[PDB]
C-alpha cells in the first residue's frame, strides 16, 4: 500500500499547500500544483495543492494546523493520498463565520477579509471544513456549510459569495485553532526536541510500551528563569499530543487553610489517574518544596512529606507523567532530586538575538506592520530580554500607534468597525519609543550563546590559528584514531602576551567556528567571589558549562590573583587561594570524555603560580607575539570595513611609520578620526541653519552636504597625538618568560637514527 | 588541594572522617600527597592562615597518635620540599622512614621509555638505548 504516510509539522504558512519528497513525487506520478484528496480518522476528506520540498523524507509528509484540523488527526499518525484530477470550478456558496471570532467586529467582513484570501489565490475548498484567515488585529476563522458541485469546488473569479447570516456556534468537536501549538514557540528548538523525544512514546502509545515493559520517565524539571515560557512548552505539548492537561498552583494548594492542603493535592492526583495520559503541571514547585532551613514551620514539611509518598505512589501501571517548574534547582528540597521521583532535568535559557528575531516575528503575526520596520534591527538591540517583555512591548506599541490617531477614527460607542482598523501601521518611530520607555528582567544574569565574530575579523596569527584548530576541532572529529593511538587528548591552553592583542576575539573566533557555546567571565566577578563566598559561585558556574556542552569556557584576567594579592595588602590571601583551589578542584575531577574546553588568558605569565602549568592541567602555553609591519593594515581594514571608508585608502606611510602598537590604539585612531568627522558634519549643518534664519525662501532642497567621507585630512587630525599603548620594556620581560621555555627545548639537534 | 581546601574554612571535620573511613575499609593504604603545600602557602606574603596550619597538623598528628597499632592502616607522604616541613611529624610512633627517590639514569631510563611506549604501536626502527 503505497498511500500511507504519516504528518510532520511544516514550514510554508500558505493553509492550503504541503510538502512531499521527489521520490514520492514521482513514484504517485503526480505533478506541481494539482489537488489530491487526502483522508484519516473519522472519514475526514481534505483537498490541497502539493508542493514540492527536498527536506522531507520519502514517508515524512509536511502539514500546517489547519489542514490537521481538518482531518481530525495528530501528529505522528497515518494519512492516505489519492490524486483528484477532476475537481471542477464552483458556485454559489454561503461562507459564515463563527460567534467567538466575531465579537465586535460589525465590518465588511467580505471586503476586509475573504476578498484578499481569495485575489489570485484559487485555493480550493470542500464542504464541511474550517479555514482561519489573518486581517486586521485578531484571527478570524469562517466554516462553509455548501456549496456547488458538492463538495468539491475552487474558488474562482467568476463565482458568487454571500458572507451574509448569523454567525453560527461551535462544532461541539473542540478543534479550537486559537490554542498553543508547536508554531507559538520559538528560541527553544533543543529543548522542544529533547522534550519530543522523551514524552512521545510514553503518551502516544501506551499499549505498545507496556507490551515492550521497560521503565518509563516519572518526572521532569524545567528550571530557568521567570517568564521564558515553561508553562507555554507544557501546555503546547499536552495539546498536540493529546492528554488532560491538569495545572496544580503553588500558591493556590499553599494557601488553603488547616490541614486541608494535603487533601486537595491527594484528590487531584487521584483524579489525574482516572482519566487519561495526564500531563499533571506543578506550578512553583520551590514555593511548597523549599529547602529545609527555610521550613520554619510544620505544615510545610506535612506537605512535602505528602508531596513524595503521593510520588511515590506511582507503581508500574502508571500513564500519569508529572512535570515541574521551578527557578535556579538549589531550592528545591535535596530528597526530591532521587530515582523515581524528578530526575530529568532540561534548562531552558535565555534566548539570543536570533531567538528573540523569532519571538518579535511570532507575536506580530497579526499585526499590520509598515514598510519601515526592521525588525532585525530591534532584536539585535534588545538583549537582555525575556519572552513575557518582548510581548508587553509589542503590546503596547500597538496601543501608542492606535493612540497616537484615534479623535480621526471612529470611536463609535460599543464596537469597532473592520476598515478603520487596517490603516493602522506600527512604524519604527513607535517602536523607538516603546525601547525608550521600557525595563527589562534579566540583565544581571550570566548568558550562554554562539559568537558571532568570523575568522575574517582577525587579521595575521596563521600559527596560532593553526594550533587552535589542531587543538580544539580535532579530538571531536575523528575519535576512533585518538583511542587507537594511545594519544589522549589535552584539556586546555593558556595564552600569553602584551595587553590588547586579540587574546578574546581569538577565543570567540574559535568557538564560533567549532559551532559551541561560549561564556565569558570576567577579572571583576573573580574579585567579586574573592571577598566573601567562593564555594558556589566555583559550583553553579562549572554545572552550567558542563550541562550546556559542547563549549569553551573562558578565563579573562586570570592573573587578578596574584595582582591584588602582590602588595602590602597579604590580608586576603586566603579567599584569594579558595578561588584557584576550587579552579584546581573542579577542573581536575573533568572527566575525559566531556568535551569542555578550558581557555586561561594573562599578560603577566611570570607571577602566575606555577600550580596550574602541569600536565592534565592547562599545560599548552602559546605566545602571541605583538603585531608590528607586517599585519597592521588587514587589522585597519578590518575595523575600518564598517564606516564609510575613505579615499586615497591607507595601504602606505599610515601603516608603515608605526612599529609596535596592539590593536587598542588603532581602533582608538579609527575612533578619534570617525568623530572628527561628525563634528565637522554637524558644524556645517548648525551654520546652515544660523545662516537661513534670516533669509526667504531659498528653494529649500535636500543639499544639506549630508554625504559622509572621511578624508585624508581627518587621519592627519589623528595621528599627531597617538600613543605607543605597550612599553617597549614589557617585551623585553614577556620573551623572557619565553626564553625560560625556548632554553629548556635548546637540545634539538637531530641525533643518531 | 584539599588540604588548602580544609585549610582555608573549616579543619576538623574532614581529618576525623577521613580517618574513620580509612580505619572501617582495613587494610589500606592512606596516601597524603603534597604535604608541603601548606608550608609553601605560608611561606609567603600570606601570614594569615596560620591558625588553620596549626588546626589541620594537629589533627593529622592527633589522628595518627590516637591508631591502635593492632590496626593495619599505613600512611604514606610525599614532600617536594623536605627541609622546610615540620620536624615534629618525624618522631618515632609518626612518619620514621625517610627514603630517597632519585633521578632515574641511563639504564633505568630505557626501562622507563620501555614501560610508556607500550600503548598500541610500536617503534621498530628507532633504538630505545640510543635516546
Ligand atoms: N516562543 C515563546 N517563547 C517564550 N515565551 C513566549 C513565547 N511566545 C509567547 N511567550 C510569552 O511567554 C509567556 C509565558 O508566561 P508564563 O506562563 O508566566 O511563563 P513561565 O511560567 O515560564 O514564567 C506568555 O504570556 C507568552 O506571552
Ligand atoms: N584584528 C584585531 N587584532 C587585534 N586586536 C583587535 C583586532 N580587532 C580589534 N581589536 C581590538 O582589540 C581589543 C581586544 O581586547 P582583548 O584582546 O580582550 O584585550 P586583552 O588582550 O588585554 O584581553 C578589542 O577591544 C578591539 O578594539
Amino acid at each position: 500500500r503505497p498511500n500511507r504516510l504519516i504528518v510532520d509539522e511544516a514550514i510554508n504558512e500558505d493553509n492550503s499547500v504541503v510538502s512531499l519528497s521527489q521520490p514520492k513525487m514521482d513514484e504517485l506520478q503526480l505533478f506541481r500544483g494539482d489537488t489530491v484528496l487526502l483522508k484519516g480518522k473519522k472519514r475526514r476528506e481534505a483537498v490541497c495543492i502539493v508542493l514540492s520540498d527536498d527536506t522531507c523524507s520519502d514517508e515524512k509528509i509536511r502539514m500546517n494546523r489547519v489542514v490537521r484540523n481538518n482531518l481530525r488527526v495528530r501528529l505522528g499518525d497515518v494519512i492516505s493520498i489519492q490524486p483528484c484530477p477532476d475537481v471542477k470550478y464552483g458556485k454559489r456558496i454561503h461562507v459564515l463565520p463563527i460567534d467567538d471570532t466575531v465579537e465586535g467586529i460589525t465590518g465588511n467582513l467580505f471586503e476586509v477579509y475573504l476578498k484578499p484570501y481569495f485575489l489570485e489565490a484559487y485555493r480550493p475548498i470542500r464542504k464541511g471544513d474550517i479555514f482561519l484567515v489573518r486581517g486586521g488585529m485578531r484571527a478570524v476563522e469562517f466554516k462553509v456549510v455548501e456549496t456547488d458541485p458538492s463538495p468539491y469546488c475552487i474558488v474562482a473569479p467568476d463565482t458568487v459569495i454571500h458572507c451574509e447570516g448569523e454567525p453560527i456556534k461551535r462544532e461541539d468537536e473542540e478543534e479550537s485553532l486559537n490554542e498553543v501549538g508547536y508554531d507559538d514557540i520559538g528560541g527553544c528548538r533543543k529543548q522542544l526536541a529533547q522534550i519530543k523525544e522523551m514524552v512521545e512514546l510514553p503518551l502516544r502509545h501506551p499499549a505498545l510500551f507496556k507490551a515492550i515493559g521497560v521503565k518509563p520517565p516519572r518526572g521532569i524539571l524545567l528550571y530557568g528563569p521567570p517568564g521564558t515560557g515553561k508553562t507555554l512548552i507544557a501546555r503546547a505539548v499536552a495539546n498536540e499530543t493529546g492528554a488532560f492537561f491538569f495545572l496544580i498552583n503553588g500558591p493556590e494548594i499553599m494557601s488553603k487553610l488547616a490541614g486541608e492542603s494535603e487533601s486537595n493535592l491527594r484528590k487531584a492526583f487521584e483524579e489525574a489517574e482516572k482519566n487519561a495520559p495526564a500531563i499533571i503541571f506543578i506550578d512553583e514547585l520551590d514555593a511548597i518544596a523549599p529547602k529545609r532551613e527555610k521550613t520554619h514551620g510544620e505544615v510545610e514539611r506535612r506537605i512535602v512529606s505528602q508531596l513524595l509518598t503521593l510520588m511515590d505512589g506511582l507503581k508500574q501501571r502508571a500513564h500519569v507523567i508529572v512535570m515541574a517548574a521551578t527557578n535556579r534547582p538549589n531550592s528545591i528540597d535535596p530528597a526530591l532530586r532521587r530515582f523515581g521521583r524528578f530526575d530529568r532535568e532540561v534548562d531552558i535559557g535565555i534566548p539570543d538575538a536570533t531567538g528573540r528575531l523569532e519571538i518579535l516575528q511570532i507575536h506580530t503575526k497579526n499585526m499590520k506592520l509598515a514598510d519601515d520596520v526592521d525588525l532585525e534591527q530591534v532584536a539585535n538591540e534588545t538583549h537582555g530580554h525575556v519572552g513575557a517583555d518582548l510581548a508587553a512591548l509589542c503590546s503596547e506599541a500597538a496601543l501608542q500607534a492606535i493612540r497616537k490617531k484615534m479623535d480621526l477614527i471612529d470611536l463609535e460607542d460599543e464596537t469597532i468597525d473592520a476598515e478603520v482598523m487596517n490603516s493602522l501601521a506600527v512604524t519604527m518611530d513607535d517602536f523607538r519609543w516603546a525601547l525608550s520607555q521600557s525595563n527589562p528582567s534579566a540583565l544581571r544574569e550570566t548568558v550562554v550563546e554562539v559568537p558571532q565574530v568570523t575568522w575574517e575579523d582577525i587579521g595575521g596569527l596563521e600559527d596560532v590559528k593553526r594550533e587552535l584548530q589542531e587543538l580544539v576541532q580535532y579530538p571531536v572529529e575523528h575519535p576512533d584514531k585518538f583511542l587507537k593511538f594511545g594519544m589522549t587528548p589535552s584539556k586546555g591552553v593558556l595564552f600569553y602576551g602584551p595587553p590588547g592583542c586579540g587574546k578574546t576575539l581569538l577565543a570567540k573566533a574559535i568557538a564560533n567556528e567549532c559551532q559551541a557555546n561560549f561564556i565569558s567571565i570576567k577579572g571583576p566577578e573573580l574579585l567579586t567571589m574573592w571577598f566573601g563566598e567562593s564555594e558556589a559561585n566555583v559550583r553553579e558556574i562549572f554545572d552550567k558549562a558542563r550541562q550546556a556542552a559542547p563549549c569553551v569556557l573562558f578565563f579573562d584576567e586570570l592573573d587578578s590573583i596574584a595582582k591584588a594579592r602582590g602588595g602590602n595588602i597579604g590580608d586576603g590571601g586566603g579567599a584569594a587561594d579558595r578561588v584557584i583551589n576550587q579552579i584546581l578542584t573542579e577542573m581536575d575531577g573533568m572527566s575525559t570524555k566531556k568535551n569542555v574546553f578550558i581557555i586561561g588568558a594573562t599578560n603577566r605569565p611570570d607571577i602566575i603560580d606555577p600550580a596550574i602549568l602541569r600536565p592534565g592541567r592547562l599545560d599548552q602555553l602559546i605566545y602571541i607575539p605583538l603585531p608590528d609591519e607586517k599585519s597592521r593594515v588587514a587589522i585597519l581594514k578590518a575595523n575600518l570595513r564598517k564606516s564609510p571608508v575613505a579615499k586615497d585608502v591607507d595601504l602606505e606611510f599610515l601603516a608603515k611609520m608605526t612599529n609596535g602598537f596592539s590593536g587598542a590604539d588603532l581602533t582608538e585612531i579609527c575612533q578619534r578620526a570617525c568623530k572628527l568627522a561628525i563634528r565637522e558634519s554637524i558644524e556645517s549643518e548648525i551654520r546652515r541653519e544660523r545662516e537661513r534664519q534670516t533669509n526667504p525662501s531659498a528653494m529649500e532642497v535636500e543639499e544639506d552636504d549630508p554625504v559622509p567621507e572621511i578624508r585624508r585630512d581627518h587621519f592627519e587630525e589623528a595621528m599627531r597625538f597617538a600613543r605607543r599603548s605597550v612599553s617597549d620594556n614589557d617585551i623585553r620581560k614577556y620573551e623572557m618568560f619565553a626564553q625560560t621555555l625556548q632554553q629548556s627545548r635548546g637540545f634539538g639537534s637531530f641525533r643518531f637514527p
